[PDB]
């Protein structure tokens, strides 16, 4: 699924990431803009061996069984499959873990590039939520 930026809004407060572990909604949404696009089936293979899985572009080198990823882990307990649906719920409670380790949204490498210290509201204003 490709979803809207509003949509995408909408679904991600429902689903409690609106100022989660203190990052507002729009750090979130500008953070799978760049990561995915906003497309939950996104995958992209790292140079390592691992990949990146869904609308957060979530890691298989710590995150996620995908069964190719020797001596990895699997943090959030779950395939790696589970991030590529378009219900958001398993990409959120995955990325409340992340978040929640100690360097914040850093994880996020085009989080820290492209949204970190910019204007993230932007991403959504306008949205009825
Ligand atoms: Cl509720
Ligand atoms: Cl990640
Ligand atoms: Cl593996
Ligand atoms: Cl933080
Ligand atoms: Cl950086
Ligand atoms: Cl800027
Ligand atoms: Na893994
Ligand atoms: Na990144
Ligand atoms: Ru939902």
């Amino acid at each position: 699924k490709v979803f809207g930026r509003c949509e995408l809004a909408a679904a991600m407060k429902r689903h409690g990431l609106d100022n989660y572990r203190g990052y507002s909604l729009g750090n979130w949404v500008c953070a799978a803009k760049f990561e995915s696009n906003f497309n939950t089936q996104a995958t992209n293979r790292n140079t390592d061996g691992s990949t990146d899985y869904g609308i957060l572009q979530i890691n298989s080198r710590w995150w996620c069984n995908d069964g190719r990823t020797p001596g990895s882990r699997n943090l959030c307990n779950i395939p790696c499959s589970a991030l590529l649906s378009s219900d958001i719920t398993a990409s959120v409670n995955c990325a409340k873990k992340i978040v929640s380790d100690g360097n914040g949204m850093n994880a996020w490498v085009a989080w820290r590039n492209r949204c970190k210290g910019t204007d993230v509201q932007a991403w959504i204003r306008g949205c009825r939520l």
